[PDB]
């Protein structure tokens, strides 16, 4: 059959000088992590202390710094575009808010995204974006994010934006969040550890048996931290959409591989991120 499109997902790229770092390794994806301040305003894109093994934590920006620089980088005819950068995940680090402020931080991150990365709706950024969230329990932030769009006047916006939990529950919890949120598709369901530490594929095989189900609610499914080829056969092998890496160059090379070139492919911007592979 055909090839199932792979999103080769830079890991932490924080710093506005590593989207091409990521992107010229092979990348045609990144993550960033969104620190949010007292208010729920998007503050950082700062990591911090821990992070995965063999990286440098700290490399941050002021976080409408970085979606200008992921503007420059997503623009066609832009002196830094990559046509290839297509999919964007956002790491919100709701862990610094209560509960009672997700819905705000929701908000405050769709003005800060329609003023400096779409532009108001003048020539933006193209690329798709996954606002990933650590806690089911912060699920009004959708609400929230789509209600502000709707309110500047640009609630087309939402179809390039999808949803993911990343704090590895029950695969069933997560969908019924998803039901609370009122969300039917644009879904990714990420599943993994830190580099620094070991994991089997029980979830994520769980997770790709909801996405393969007639009747499941997961589109894509992503495993994350991996930079070693074994692990990456290994999540290639159980079927996933995505791999989440610290070196995009050993995904590529896996991929690159003779029977692997056969079953994927790279995505690239056309591959729809929503849509289930068949
Ligand atoms: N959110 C994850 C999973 O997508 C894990 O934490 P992280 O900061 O390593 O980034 C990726
Ligand atoms: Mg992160």
């Amino acid at each position: 059959g055909n090839r199932r499109p792979i999103w080769i997902m830079g890991h932490m790229v924080n710093a506005i000088g590593q989207i091409d770092e990521f992107v010229n390794l092979g990348a045609n994806s990144i993550e960033t992590d969104v620190s949010f301040d007292d208010n729920a305003n998007p503050e950082y894109t700062y990591h911090g202390i821990p992070c995965d093994c063999g990286r440098n934590c700290k490399k941050y920006e002021n976080f409408n710094d970085f979606l200008k620089g992921l503007r420059s980088a997503t623009t066609p005819g832009n002196s830094k575009y990559q046509e290839k950068l297509v999919l964007v995940v956002f790491d919100l680090k709701t862990g610094s808010l209560y509960d009672n402020q997700a819905n705000d931080a929701g908000k405050k991150l769709a003005k800060n995204l329609l003023q400096h990365y779409w532009n108001n709706g003048n020539n933006g950024g193209r690329a798709y974006i996954v606002l990933s969230i650590p806690d089911l329990n912060h699920y009004p932030l959708i609400k929230g994010f789509k209600d502000q769009l709707t309110k500047d006047g640009h609630p087309e916006l939402m179809d390039k934006v999808g949803h993911d939990f990343s704090g590895n529950d029950d695969i069933g919890d997560v969908g019924k969040a998803y039901k609370k949120a009122g969300i039917t598709g644009h879904i990714w369901q990420s599943d993994g550890i830190t580099n620094c530490l070991p994991r089997g594929l029980s979830r994520v095989n769980a997770a790709v048996a909801n996405r393969d189900s007639a009747n499941g609610f997961i589109n894509k499914v992503y495993y994350w931290t991996v930079d070693k080829r074994s692990t990456t056969r290994d999540a290639l092998d159980a079927g996933v959409d995505g791999i989440m890496t610290n070196y995009p160059d050993v995904i590529t090379d896996v991929l690159n591989e003779a029977a692997y070139k056969k079953k994927f492919r790279v995505a690239t911007y056309d591959d729809n991120p929503w849509v289930t592979f068949k």
